[PDB]
């Protein structure tokens, strides 16, 4: 059982060159739209507290330099949306995936397609932290990658990279330009919320411990809901609900461990403490989507 | 600072789905050649352990299903190199980039398409341990996929996956056909060897995360390669030589901790623990990222 990212190869066909003054990033080729970061008009000084109405005025289509290997794509049109750019170009990108835009709740994964100078340089998966930031490896140049999931062949993008943060972790939008979470494209210091922990993604990881040979953590002794829950509460655990409980019906089933069996095995580990596919620490980034994927 | 595999797309578009009998695996179609693991032509009772070569003469084209997205490719012809059979195919991959087959070392790293099918179902990073194993994500229907890296545009295949080991470790080939290690392709108990800890990968790591801004485990002391080799032997740590010294140099350069001083950290690290604390989010020390990884990914390539 290791974490694991999309096969990417549907969105390298969509990677582009953004650059705008002394600023370049990446841009997402869509049919004949790119997607990319408000903040590549942004120079040296207006990042500190940029007026991006005021300075997107100043820039004209030609400003714009999209490119695609090596090929120039002509900008005919651009609107700002929220935090994104939209440039229209006169180009189609034949290699237009069928795609979507969504917007994913916190406690969900998606893979990354780290990018620079539209060029891909590796892949991994991510999940949203409930305070809405990511734990990622982005350098500079890297804002415009995107995150996005793969349900059939259509690719869902749900993630555009912005910034860091001063604890080291990552903020970024959805593709219609809306922060996750309370940040604002600003070169300032801005604080996440507290985080806690995914709950029904630590009991989807003990299924998939279970289901791959990592079995010593189970246990006769069982609990309840609001039992389980008063644990979770002392050592900062999404509470879990009855909802919860549904989404890991199939990998009970699977395992023919009841999901308040498993409940029992997590309190324990909580107050007590070998290790779980090879991790000293409980993993709380798989969804239990993810682990019926991998098995 | 993240375990990060290479883009895939180069090689979704080589993997197609090989089926004789009831018995369907993943091929890779490089030019006008298919590649995939030879006990494709195996049923329920052979696997236990089986004469390939007389399982082979008795197998024809027609015996191979080859499909290709939605297309059935027509094979043309059948020889078997050591462990892998190649099917040369009626129509080449429009689709095969540059490539190269190369034999990594033990300790090097690369990626893995997981496919089932002959579809590609996710990517991840491994390394090939000093025993010739890797630990991989891998279910039935999985062997057949590749393990890759991609230098400049060359894609160079590496790995070609066969099979679980009692413990749960995964066993494959090179795309010539030659185990990595001492395993055949039969359904039997096989030992790997004792595993050890790549040191020279360990100390990278420890570099990944000054340079991301984990330090309290620095110290100011210093060691010798010598004295570090004593301590390493009793942890099972392979032994530092001069040479992993010298590759780690670059990133000694970067963060101006000398090779020798991080051996005195991660000495300190095996005989005193971690002590509770985390190390790039990590309760224990990661040893499959190569000096040339921590390097592309902290910079970019
Ligand atoms: C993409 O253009 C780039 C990616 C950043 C680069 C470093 N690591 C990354 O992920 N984005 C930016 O540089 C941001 C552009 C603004 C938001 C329009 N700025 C940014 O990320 O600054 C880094 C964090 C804010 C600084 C900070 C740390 C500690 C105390 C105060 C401020
Ligand atoms: C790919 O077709 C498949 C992938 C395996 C299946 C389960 N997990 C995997 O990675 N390969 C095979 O099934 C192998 C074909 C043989 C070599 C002809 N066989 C295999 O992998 O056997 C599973 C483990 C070895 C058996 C075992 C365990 C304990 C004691 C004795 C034997």
């Amino acid at each position: 059982f290791r974490k694991m990212a999309f096969p990417s190869g549907k969105v390298e066909g969509c990677m582009v060159q953004v650059t705008c003054g002394t600023t370049t990033l990446n841009g997402l080729w869509l049919d004949d739209v790119v997607y990319c970061p408000r903040h590549v008009i942004c120079t040296s000084e207006d990042m500190l507290n940029p007026n991006y109405e005021d300075l997107l005025i100043r820039k004209s289509n030609h400003n714009f330099l999209v490119q695609a290997g090596n090929v120039q794509l002509r900008v005919i049109g651009h609107s700002m949306q929220n935090c994104v750019l939209k440039l229209k170009v006169d180009t189609a990108n034949p290699k237009t995936p069928k795609y979507k835009f969504v917007r994913i709740q916190p406690g969900q994964t998606f893979s990354v397609l780290a990018c620079y100078n539209g060029s891909p340089s590796g892949v991994y998966q991510c999940a949203m932290r409930p305070n809405f930031t990511i734990k990622g490896s982005f350098l500079n140049g890297s804002c415009g990658s995107v995150g996005f999931n793969i349900d059939y062949d259509c690719v869902s993008f749900c993630y555009m990279h912005h910034m860091e943060l001063p604890t080291g972790v990552h903020a970024g939008t959805d593709l219609e330009g809306n922060f996750y979470g309370p940040f604002v494209d600003r070169q300032t210091a801005q604080a996440a919320g507290t985080d806690t922990t995914i709950t029904v993604n630590v009991l989807a990881w003990l299924y998939a411990a279970v289901i791959n040979g990592d079995r010593w953590f189970l246990n006769r002794f069982t609990t309840t809901l609001n039992d389980f829950n008063l644990v979770a509460m002392k050592y900062n655990y999404e509470p879990l609900t009855q909802d919860h409980v549904d989404i890991l019906g199939p990998l009970s089933a699977q395992t023919g461990i009841a999901v308040l069996d498993m409940c029992a095995s997590l309190k324990e580990l909580l107050q007590n403490g070998r290790t779980i596919l090879g991790s000293a620490l409980l993993e709380d980034e798989f969804t239990p989507f993810d682990v019926v994927r991998q098995c």
